C-alpha cells in the first residue's frame, strides 16, 4: 500500500494540472488499482480503530484524482444517453457473481464502481456513490442516497428519501458515518462528517450537520457532530433569547426501548436466503 | 377466494422455512394467482366498507410470501444490471395495452408487478411498490414513492419527493391510506397506517406517523393517526412544559377554501385525452 | 418570433378542444419550433431585464400546448417500458455532441426535450423538466428536481433531494427562480415563483412558498416571495399570539461569510476539463 500511497500523494499535489491526456501511465494505473480495492472492500476510506473512527485522507485523494485522470464516455441508456467518467459497478456482473456476492439490487438502483456493497444487503432504487462502504444486512430504501466515501454500518435501515453526506461537493474533511444497527427515518439528512453512534434511531425529517444542536432534554447537554449511541432523535426548536422566534434543532427525547424497537425493526424475511 | 385464502394462510405460518426450492407447487401457484389479482385491481389490500377502512391481512401475507417463494434473477438494465425477485409491471405491455389502460408513465418511472394503477393517472419518475393501489386521475410527481400496500384515492396529487409508508420494512399492521381528492405537499411523508381523509391539503415538509400530534389550533383538540377530512395541515412545534424547548408537530390551521384551492388544483389538460 | 407568438396565443384559447388528431399542421409545426428553441437556450421562459425577472407567458403557453398536440408513444426502457409524450433530450446525442456541449450527465440522470442545459454543468441522477433553463457551472445533485420552466443561475449548487417548483401542476403564474451563485441545502424545496437572490445560502430542510414567512431576526422584517441577496436561511418557527404553539418559518440568521463559504463551495475539479 506504500507503493500506491506514494504515487497517489504525489499526484494530488499536482491535481489542477493533471488531465486525462497529460497523465502519466504510472499515476493512471495506480489510481485505477486503488479504486479497484475500494470497490472490493479490501480498502476503506474510514475505519474504526481503538474505538475511534479514522479517515485515511490518501484514499479520499485517490477518489478525487479519479475525476482528473479519467475521461467521460457515452453510456447507453435505453431511452436516453449519458456522458460520464465513472463506470457502473454492476455492468459486468452475471447471475453467478450476484449469487456469490449475496445482495439484492432493485431496479433501477444504481451504484458507481469503487463502492463497496456487503453480503445480505438490499438496495431499493437509490444511489451509492464512489468510495462508499455499505455493510452487512443493511437496507437502502427508495430514493435514498449514500454519499461519496460515506460509511454505513451492518443492519442499518436508511429509510426513503434519506441522504447521507458525501465529501466531493461541497468538499469535506471527513466522511459521514452511521454506525451499526441504526435506523434513519424518512427524508432525514446526515452530512458534514457527523457521526451517528450505534443502535440509534433518527426520526423522520431530521437534518444533522456540524451546526446542528443535538439537544438532550434530560441532561440539558447540547451535542454537536455526533449522536450518542442508543438515542432516539426527533425534530424540534430552541427559542431565541428574547423568545421572539425559535430555530431548528434535533432533540434526544429518550433511549431506545421496546416500544421504539416495535416501529423500526429489520425484516429478515426480505434478506438473503440460505 | 377461499380456495386461495386457505393455502395462503397455511404457508404464512411456515414462512421462515419456505424457500424458493422447498416450496410446493400448490402454494407457489396460489401466491402467484393472488399477486396477479392485486396487479388487476380485482383484489385490493385495504377497502373502505361501511365508511371504515379495513385491512385484509391475508392479502398482506401473500405479498410477504412472494419474497419467500420467488428467486432473484438478473435483470438487464442498459448501462447496468439488477438482481431481484419482483418482476416489472410494464415489461410486457405494448402500445395497445397502454392505450387500453389509459395512464401515462414518464421515464424512468417504475412500478412493480402486483401494484394497481388506474386509468387517467400520470406517473412522473417515481416508484410504486408491490400491492399498492393508485386510483383514477391521480398524479405521482417526481421522486415520490407509493409504499408497499399503500392505498391512494382518486384525483390525488402526491407532490415531488413525497413518501407514502409501506408495510414490509419496518413491518406494519395496516397500510397507509390517502383518501380521494387530497393534495400532499412536496417532501412530506405519511407512514404507519395514518389516514388522511378526503379533500385534505398537507403542506410541504409535513411528517405524519403514529407518534405525531396533529394539533387543531381552533378546538385545542390533538389528533393521532388521522387527518380529519378537509383540513389544511402545516408544520409547527409544541412547547415543553418548562418552555425550554419545543418539539415538532403537525398543525391544522384551517379548512380548505378557495384561496387554498387556488394553489393545489389538478391540471386536467395533463390527463388522458378522449 | 411574432410569426410564432401569434399562432401560439391563438391555439391556447382553444386548448381544451385541441387534441393530437384534430390539431392543424400549422399549430403543430409552431409549437414544435418553439419547443426546439427552448431546448437550444435561444429562447427562455423568464429573463431578467432592467434588474427585474420577467415572465414570457406565451412561452409557458406553448409548453402547455405541447401536451395537447402530441400523442404518447411507447418508450423502451431496458427492463421495463414507458408511455409518454415528451421525448428524451439526450436520446439522439453522440460523443461529439456531448463533447461539444460540455456538461456531464450521470446515469441515470434524465432530461426532457425543451429544457436547456448549459456548458460545464454536472447532472447527478436527477430530473430536469420541459422548459427549464440550467446555467453554467451548476450542479444538480442526487434526486434533485428542476421543475417545468424553472430558471437556475450559473454556479448554483442544488443539493440532494432538492425540489424547485414547476408551473404545470399545480398550475402556476410564474416560474421559480434561483439566481447565480446560490447554494440550496439538502431536501429543501422552493416553489410558487419564489425568488432566491444571488449568492444566497439556503440550509437543509427549508421549504419556501408564497405563504412562507422569511423572517429577518436582525431587522424584524418579514419577507414573502423572495430571499434578499447574500442571505443565509435556516428553518425555524414563530410563536402564536397566545404562545400555545408555533408554526414553521424560514429565518435569515446572517449574511454569507467566510465561515459559510467554507461549507458550500463548488468543486472546480469536478467541472469540465479544458
Ligand atoms: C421516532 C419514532 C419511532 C417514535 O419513537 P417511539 O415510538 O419509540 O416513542 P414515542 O413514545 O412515540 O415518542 C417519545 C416522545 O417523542 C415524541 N415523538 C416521537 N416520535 C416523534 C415524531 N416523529 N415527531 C414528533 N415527536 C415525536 C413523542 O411525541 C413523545 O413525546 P413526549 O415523550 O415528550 O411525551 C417515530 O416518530 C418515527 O420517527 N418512526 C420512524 C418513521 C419512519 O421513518 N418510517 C419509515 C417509513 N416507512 C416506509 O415504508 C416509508 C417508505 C418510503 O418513504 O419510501
Ligand atoms: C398549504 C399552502 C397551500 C398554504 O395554504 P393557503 O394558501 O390556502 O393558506 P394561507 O392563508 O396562505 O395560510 C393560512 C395560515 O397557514 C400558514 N401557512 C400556510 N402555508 C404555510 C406553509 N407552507 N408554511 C408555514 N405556514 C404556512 C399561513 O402563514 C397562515 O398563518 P395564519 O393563518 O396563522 O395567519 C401552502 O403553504 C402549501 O403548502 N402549498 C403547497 C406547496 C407544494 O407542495 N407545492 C408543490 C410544488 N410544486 C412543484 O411543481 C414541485 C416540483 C418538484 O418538487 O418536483
Ligand atoms: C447553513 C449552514 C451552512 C450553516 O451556516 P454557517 O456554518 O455559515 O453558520 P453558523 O455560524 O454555523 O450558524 C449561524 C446561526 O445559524 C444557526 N444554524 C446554522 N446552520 C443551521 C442548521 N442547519 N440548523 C439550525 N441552525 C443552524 C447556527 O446554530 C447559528 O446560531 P446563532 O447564530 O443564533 O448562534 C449549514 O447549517 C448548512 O445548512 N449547510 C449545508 C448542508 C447541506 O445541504 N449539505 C449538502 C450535503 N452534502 C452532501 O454531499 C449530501 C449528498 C446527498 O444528500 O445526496
Ligand atoms: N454532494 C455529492 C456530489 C457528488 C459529485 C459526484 C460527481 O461529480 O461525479 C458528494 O459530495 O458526494
Ligand atoms: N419501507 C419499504 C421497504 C420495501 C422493501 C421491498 C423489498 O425488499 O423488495 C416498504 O415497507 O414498503
Ligand atoms: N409539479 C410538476 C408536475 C409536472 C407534470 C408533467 C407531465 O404531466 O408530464 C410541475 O409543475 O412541473
Amino acid at each position: 500500500m506504500q507503493q500506491l500511497q506514494n504515487v497517489i500523494e504525489s499526484a494530488f499535489e499536482r491535481r489542477a494540472d493533471i488531465t486525462p491526456a497529460n497523465v502519466d501511465t504510472v499515476t493512471r494505473e495506480a489510481v485505477n488499482q486503488v479504486i479497484g480495492l475500494l470497490d472490493s472492500g479490501a480498502l476503506r476510506v474510514a475505519e474504526k480503530i481503538d474505538g475511534q473512527w479514522v479517515t485515511h485522507q490518501w484514499l479520499k485523494k485517490a477518489v478525487l484524482l479519479s475525476f482528473r485522470i479519467n475521461d467521460n464516455k457515452v453510456m447507453d441508456g435505453a431511452e436516453t444517453r449519458y456522458y460520464d467518467k465513472v463506470p457502473m459497478k454492476f455492468a459486468d456482473y452475471d447471475e453467478a457473481r450476484f449469487q456469490k456476492e449475496g445482495f439484492r439490487v432493485v431496479p433501477p438502483a444504481t451504484v458507481r464502481q469503487g463502492a463497496f456493497i456487503a453480503r445480505n444487503t438490499v438496495l431499493m432504487p437509490s444511489y451509492v456513490n464512489i468510495g462508499a462502504y455499505v455493510d452487512e444486512g443493511t437496507m437502502v430504501d427508495t430514493w435514498a442516497t449514500v454519499g461519496s466515501c460515506a460509511q454505513i454500518g451492518k443492519n442499518v435501515h436508511l429509510s426513503g428519501g434519506v441522504g447521507i453526506g458525501g465529501v466531493l461537493e461541497p468538499l469535506q474533511a471527513n466522511p459521514t458515518i452511521i454506525e451499526d444497527n441504526c435506523f434513519i427515518g424518512a427524508r432525514s439528512e446526515v452530512v458534514e462528517g457527523v457521526i451517528v453512534e450505534e443502535g440509534s434511531v433518527i426520526s423522520m425529517g431530521v437534518y444533522l450537520g456540524q451546526s446542528t444542536r443535538i439537544y438532550d432534554r434530560e441532561t440539558g447537554e447540547i451535542h454537536y457532530g455526533r449522536v450518542p449511541a442508543g438515542s432516539v432523535v426527533v425534530s424540534g426548536n430552541l427559542p431565541s433569547k428574547d423568545g421572539s422566534y425559535s430555530l431548528y434543532c434535533a432533540v434526544i427525547v429518550k433511549k431506545v426501548d421496546a416500544k421504539t424497537r416495535g416501529k423500526v425493526g429489520i425484516n429478515e424475511l426480505l434478506r438473503t436466503i440460505d
